[PDB]
């Protein structure tokens, strides 16, 4: 196992209460990072803070990342809980409903975009302003293989993840002269799988050369390197986590 030091550093993890956010948070606590979880459910936030308390200093901010004003409120709250805002891991989002484009609910289309794309923009804006002032930042936008491939029956999710990737490239190039790294990850499928049919799981596994889903701890390991001081040159870049699926 490797050790990633985050002593003196403070992290925001959106979608921090569960899944990737939660796995990343546990790993950042293991390296002495000060962690602030951002999530929309106060109850899930309580469960998370209780579990990670033996691991270190964890705080909770309740926020809808699809609401720009709630995001402004979330950032001001974080400033009162932290010495600085060194790291952002934007993990929050929704999968969206599956439907061909011909039958997609425009209402569901707007919602998936608003949360998966506009929210990442709102969260990246308030956080990077603090990184600009500090001349220090390490951001990871958790996107998906859907962002690179345009996954069939998931046009909305695929489009929002793509936007998040291009946002990552604009932001990275804008902050390249400062000591700030803005990178994105493209994982394959990692509780969400309980909804899938066995036939669907075998279709998804057919597309993955690894022949298995990524473990949340594997995502956390890569993200921890990407949010570390040591990731000092690479910016506006996509890191893959698809177990050989991605061809770029």
């Amino acid at each position: 196992s490797n050790h990633y030091d985050f002593q003196g550093r403070s992290a925001i993890i959106t979608g921090g209460a569960q899944g990737f956010g939660y796995a990343v948070a546990e790993r950042l606590l293991q390296g002495k990072a000060k962690v602030v979880l951002w999530d929309m459910d106060d109850k899930a936030l309580a469960e998370a803070r209780a579990k990670l308390e033996p691991l270190g200093n964890v705080e909770t901010v309740r926020v809808d990342i699809s609401d720009q004003s709630d995001v402004q409120q979330a950032i001001e709250a974080t400033e009162k809980l932290t010495q600085s805002i060194d790291i952002l891991v934007h993990s929050a989002g929704i999968a969206g409903q599956n439907n061909p484009v011909a039958d997609y609910s425009p209402e569901e289309w707007r919602r998936v975009i608003d949360i998966d794309l506009n929210g990442a923009f709102y969260v990246n804006q308030v956080v990077v302003q603090r990184m600009i002032a500090q001349n220090y930042g390490r951001i990871v936008n958790i996107a998906s293989i859907a962002g690179k491939e345009g996954n069939p029956t998931a046009s909305a999710y695929s489009a929002a993840k793509a936007g998040m990737i291009a946002l990552t490239k604009s932001l990275g190039k804008e902050t390249a002269t400062r000591n700030i790294a803005v990178n994105a990850i493209t994982p394959a499928a990692a509780r969400i799988l309980e909804q899938c049919t066995q036939a669907h799981i075998d279709y998804m596994l057919s597309k993955i050369p690894r022949a298995r889903f990524v473990k949340v701890e594997e995502l956390a390991a890569m993200v921890a390197w990407l949010v570390s001081e040591e990731n000092s040159f690479t910016t506006a870049s996509v890191f893959d986590l698809s177990g050989g699926r991605a061809t770029y």
